């Protein structure tokens, strides 16, 4: 698991998966549910870990001149973990109206998605 | 390189260093370099490679119930690399007006780069 | 319109709508339509326009101390057309796995709408 | 003020400006700063308002076909405050390592930026 963590107890009423930006709401969402007797995990997938240390630095070491290219992404990790292991999660939260929910919204979204 | 390519000729005038979504508009402007007999590579981080299968597979496949949470990142891959390696990438092409630039923008750049 | 510009040509085989960062990829787009001789023009919906000068002039030179907090916004213009007009524009060009679409991309997907 | 809106109180020993997504992350520092009892107000300024209904309505009404873009925008409104009124905010909260900021970070900040 230098890639991916389990964060929580093994076994939850509620497995999040996430990567990237979103970890801390989760987090967040995880102790809110506690107050309500309902438990959770997050299942964390780590973007650049373990980290190519060697192979960058001797590429970078010998350049003659490096730019650095500020960069993005966005995406639901059901794609790619369906590609790798087969498992089609179908249960998702997205963003809604142009921003990431809430804590309150996904928090409420996680509950419908539980008595579903 | 599960983790890192180094994408064209192992030396060229400048090396660009990227990940997520700018690979695209770097391959061509190092096309458009060529044109001008400028050689250029590219350094591109994957994200969640190799994906951690068996782990992943694991965990969910004993999952009472899972939910994906959409999520993004936004970042200069400079910081990552200096934490990790220790060298300090010093020229960067960073978003533009509320958008990534476009490619003759990031050739203007580049070339700009270059000649400083 | 201070609020909204048609570009192009009146009458079209296709009308693009965006807003935001997209307007140059459409721009072009237009451009390598016209090479196989179909037409385009492009509503762009302007953000801030006409811009409340005096307003916010009024409150921010009477303030103690101004903190601006970067931002940030993704959408389809479609839900806000429907919205006001009770247009519902069936046909849209959405982000392709985690990045933008690119231009040879949003030609193909422009032409194939055309062809439905 | 169809455009921009003052929300709280006219007088108070902070000024957030901010548009699109982080409205509620800013509502709800304002919140907390009163129970340590510092006031806080937000300029609000509005993207798409008033909306062209009518000049949208017959663009899009004699089209052939229309297809919507999917867009984003990211800025600071310091940009283009200072170009209309000429007024250069000094302070400022931006994205901290790939994401927004948590309202406590936010809220954090702030405070350093009330006492510096």
């Amino acid at each position: 698991a230098e890639k991916a963590v389990l964060i929580g107890e093994k076994e939850a009423d509620i497995t999040f998966v996430t990567w990237g930006s979103q970890k801390g709401p989760i987090l967040d969402v995880i102790e809110d549910l506690k107050e309500e007797g309902i438990s959770a995990n997050l299942l964390y997938l780590k973007m650049f870990s373990p980290f190519p240390t060697e192979f960058v630095k001797n590429v970078l070491s010998s350049a003659n001149l490096v730019i650095d290219v500020e960069s993005n992404y966005t995406a639901q990790a059901a794609q790619m973990i369906k590609l790798y292991t087969g498992i089609d999660i179908k249960n998702k939260i997205l963003k809604y109206n142009g921003r990431h929910m809430t804590e309150d919204e996904i928090l409420k979204s996680a509950k419908e998605i539980l008595n579903k």
